[PDB]
């Protein structure tokens, strides 16, 4: 019922094959000698009932083709095809052909020899009910749709008017995080987020900034709509990794998105890159702009959505991140005696204090009902003070890591 997905899936891998050979060509001087271009080339063959999707990517050795495909949403190609033919050429091997009707497979050396130079061609023998993917206009439309966020030129063999056939580019190789913000539509920012985590729901909030200073990088970060129960780094526009975990601190692990330095050493090992001094700088900047992004959330939306998902994170942040402790404190929310259910900020608490009250009162409990029914609060409430209810186990350690807030010291009502 959603068969078209196949072409997104094919395009998706082509891009990863292209990203793989690129990483290689950072340490390997020869990598691209087999074929100088880095492109995805899609061709129709209506008369032969075929669909080709050719990447000048990393390619596959004979041993790889057998293992990687015989023993990756990919296989979705069988939704539209009776037979799938993978013709590949890797730098460490001679050209090969893998073919399958999904009942078995066979890998033979390519009789035509090295026709590809380097890369892969996925040839689909299309089903009699998928004859619509032979039409140029259907294909262009699909390609263009799934092209949007690919950073590698995608061409389709098309006609133009007498009749001339040629490669027609389908997308903008120019990444969106490299575009000026004023020119980026809010739809795009959202799509781009979907196009690298699926779930296909708007992100709770995105920030898009270009960093000046000790290090220079463009970036987009996102706050996911639900706490998952992550960051792709690029150097001079060349994909490097996402296995970088010390990117963000622990309490901010939920953040997703891209960082695109032009200052980092491009032609290094990922070992070397990770211990690089500039990363700790790039880290600092990202946390600050994440906490900026979080601040910018609409006041109602913050208490109702964000805080429900990531409240604990923020509470953890106050504990870990001493250098942002104040920026975080202002993001904290709690229940309090001021209202049955609504959560209140610490600033909102202060605004409400009595003139000679210099202590922020809190009662710790296991649940709200426990803490509010406490005998300690009785006198405080009756004399019109407000008491914060700490009901999560992290809360008391949060508050315990917070000396003053706005010149006010905290006070455990259950204590002297």
């Amino acid at each position: 019922k959603n068969k078209e997905i196949f072409l997104r899936e094919l395009i998706s891998n082509a891009s990863d094959a292209l990203d793989k050979i690129r990483l290689i060509s950072l340490t390997d001087e020869n990598a691209l000698a087999g074929n100088e271009e880095l492109t995805v080339k899609i061709k129709c063959d209506k008369e032969k009932n075929l669909l080709h999707v050719t990447d000048t990517g990393v390619g596959m050795t004979r041993e790889e083709l057998v293992k990687n495909l015989g023993t990756v949403g990919f296989y979705s190609a069988f939704l539209v095809a009776d037979k799938v033919i993978v013709t590949s050429k890797h730098n460490n091997d001679t050209q090969h052909i893998w073919e399958s009707d999904s009942n078995e497979f066979s890998v033979i050396a390519d009789p035509r020899g090295n026709t590809l130079g380097r890369g892969t061609t996925i040839t689909l023998v299309l089903k009699e009910e998928a004859s619509d993917y032979l039409e140029l206009d259907t294909i262009k439309n699909l390609v263009k749709k799934y092209s949007q966020f690919i950073n590698f030129p995608i061409y389709v063999w098309s006609s133009k008017t007498k009749t001339v056939w040629d490669w027609e580019l389908m997308n903008d190789i120019k990444p969106i995080w490299q575009r000026p913000s004023k020119e980026v539509e809010d739809d795009e920012y959202k799509a781009f987020y979907k196009s690298f985590s699926k779930e296909s729901d708007d992100p709770m909030a995105y920030i898009h900034f270009t960093a000046e200073g000790e290090v220079t990088f463009k970036s987009i970060l996102f706050v996911p709509t639900s706490a998952p129960r992550y960051i792709k780094l690029y150097v001079r526009r060349v994909f490097i990794t996402d296995d970088f975990h010390d990117m963000m601190p622990k309490y901010l692990n939920f953040v997703k998105g891209v960082v695109d330095s032009d200052d980092l050493p491009l032609n290094v090992s990922r070992e070397t890159l990770q211990q690089h001094k500039l990363l700790k700088v790039i880290r600092k900047k990202l946390v600050r702009k994440t906490l900026d992004m979080i601040k910018k959330i609409a006041d109602e939306k913050y208490n109702d959505t964000f805080w429900k998902e990531f409240g604990t994170n923020i509470k953890l942040g106050v504990i870990e991140d001493h250098s942002n402790r104040t920026r975080l404190a202002k993001l904290l929310r709690f229940q309090s005696s001021h209202h049955p259910s609504d959560i209140t900020s610490l600033d909102q608490y202060v605004e409400r204090m009595k003139e000679k009250q210099d202590k922020i009162y809190f009662m710790a409990g296991s649940s709200r009902k426990e803490a509010e029914s406490s005998p300690f609060v009785e006198r405080l409430l009756k004399k019109g003070y407000e008491v914060i209810y700490l009901t999560e186990p992290v809360d008391e350690y949060c508050i315990q890591a917070l000396p003053e807030f706005d010149g006010k010291r905290f006070q455990n009502v259950a204590k002297e």
